[PDB]
């Protein structure tokens, strides 16, 4: 009885999430939705077919068993049996994840939701929905990506050695392999550039983008970003959000990671000695793998909590993710 | 309402565990026991007084409010209100932790137990007690030290990026500051030397020890050890125990850590790329801090699970520890 799961969003992240699920024996992808269509197959999605439909014909509604629809998310919820969904949605507008969650609250569907949100303020909009989620019978796992997520959890574990936390420093690197199937979401990173914000970045043209990325050989270096690692670690009682600082480099013109992603956790131990733990990711673990891997680990953990009748909102920092086989 | 906790064992580890609890506001040490005596103080232990009694007069039963007893563990259980205990016991004989747990099962006391066991086979003896523990109303957290524990949990998190795990390699270093208050437990490490075993190591004299440690300037280099990280990660469905290999260096003649403790997690991602995550501990995080810190993090996590009516046996690999303030 493998977990029947769905993906909402079929840009680069959701496509990678679909590929990641293929060989799992204990997780079965039955449901995808994009803006313009949805695909359900209780016997398991043809990812080849769905990625074809999307990239060639603009939506998975064009897939062999696909349905076109401007209510894809509303239609797919009531369409068949899905234990959990990964919300691989961009947060555009900044309310969209919260709005999609309100559709899930409103639908009377129960089960597990996971996101890979990045921005403190989007995670806050989901905090306000804590009781709504509980009451609806939904276990919601928020910030269960790479950062927040994998790295947030690593810091939460690392923190146990210390009487007091001083700094959680996250430095991430990202190399874009395929420009096509990232330039849909590149504006989420441009929004973290100094001078910019989501509204300004989202209104930019392919031209205004390429004109910016030309200034640096396709390198976005983003400094002290709005990253929900800060509140997740604070709700877990580890440190104040202000002691969490997140920074990153994306190389748009190189598949190779421009630096080793890591989290440095600094604190003082009970003996009054000050020291740092360091969790480093392999350079050949892609963004897709470091996001979607934890995402479905959390989805499985979420189902464990859901099954025991534990509902509400959980962060990467609160629960141990479960290896999906 | 801080958690009322106890320590069983007052060698080096339990003494450090007591010091670690002092400044906590949300955890109150009310109970210690050694072989020959016990100390209870519902208003909070005088650690200065207890460490004095133990080191100077041979037992904490000699402490200001102490009681001498050859049934210290049996007497302290029924003595007052304790939410959880850290079993800072050496596993000597190899059944002792399991035997103490049977006293706890038998006592009809309910709450949280945590250990920092090291040996796969001792952790197995506690697996056999799974239902006994559940039925008794006890949440038992096993292998919640440094390794197994902190490092086991780190690997469990790290594993999420990968379709398949190849190797979990743990390399640990330990520098002994105070020879006095380690030579009580040094024989647990000597047992991992090649030729040796617990029975042979435990029968050794201060002389036979010093004659061994003289051969290497006080350096035990222990290779492919029996370490319960292997079964904990297997029960968590991450990998086979045979893909977990644990090795270490203790420098008996230097407080300074003889190498950086770390865990290397190697696997293949869904894209077929092979890579390693690396979790490294600060050189100035002591053994005491890397053991007792996670131990009480797990004790708190254990109370969270206990409070929700979740009983049975949990490993470091199964649950997120909770920062104790
Ligand atoms: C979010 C950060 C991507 C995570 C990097 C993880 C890794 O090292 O693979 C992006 C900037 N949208
Ligand atoms: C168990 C290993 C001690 C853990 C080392 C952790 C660190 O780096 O502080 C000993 C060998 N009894």
């Amino acid at each position: 009885a493998p977990l029947r799961v769905g993906i909402l969003g079929f840009g680069g992240l959701g496509q990678a999430a679909a590929r990641l699920l293929a060989p799992k024996q204990e997780m079965k992808l039955v449901a995808v939705a994009d803006r313009h269509g949805y695909l359900y197959d209780a016997d398991g999605i043809d990812v080849d077919n769905a990625v074809q439909a999307y990239t060639q014909q603009g939506s998975v509604g064009k897939a062999k068993k696909g349905q076109m629809s401007e209510q894809s998310i509303e239609d797919l919820i009531g369409e068949g049996e899905v234990d959990g969904y990964f919300l691989a949605l961009p947060n555009l507008p900044n309310t969209f994840m919260a709005d999609v969650t309100r559709q899930f609250i409103a639908s009377g569907w129960q089960g597990v939701l996971v996101d890979a949100l990045k921005r403190t303020s989007a995670v806050e909009q989901l905090i306000t929905l804590r009781e709504d989620l509980a009451q609806a019978g939904i276990t919601y796992m928020t910030g269960c990506g790479a950062t927040p997520g994998l790295l947030t959890a690593a810091a939460a574990i690392a923190s146990q050695s210390f009487q007091e936390i001083h700094q959680v420093k996250i430095t991430f690197g990202v190399g874009i392999a395929n420009w096509e199937a990232y330039r849909a979401t590149i504006r989420e990173d441009i929004a973290h550039m100094p001078g910019y914000n989501v509204d300004k970045a989202q209104a930019m043209t392919d031209a205004e983008v390429a004109a910016l990325l030309d200034q640096t050989n396709g390198i976005l270096a983003l400094e002290d970003m709005e990253h929900a690692d800060d509140i997740m670690l604070e709700l877990a009682g580890i440190c104040h959000r202000d002691q969490v600082t997140v920074g990153g480099v994306v190389d748009t013109r190189n598949p190779k990671k421009p630096l080793s992603t890591h989290v440095k956790i600094t604190g003082r131990t009970f003996e009054g000695k000050i020291s740092s733990h360091t969790f480093t990711l392999g350079d050949e673990t892609s963004m897709a793998a470091n996001v979607c891997g934890p995402a479905f680990g959390y989805l499985k953990a979420g189902y464990g909590l859901h099954r025991q009748g534990l509902k509400g909102l959980f962060t990467a920092a609160d629960v141990m993710p479960k290896f999906v086989r």
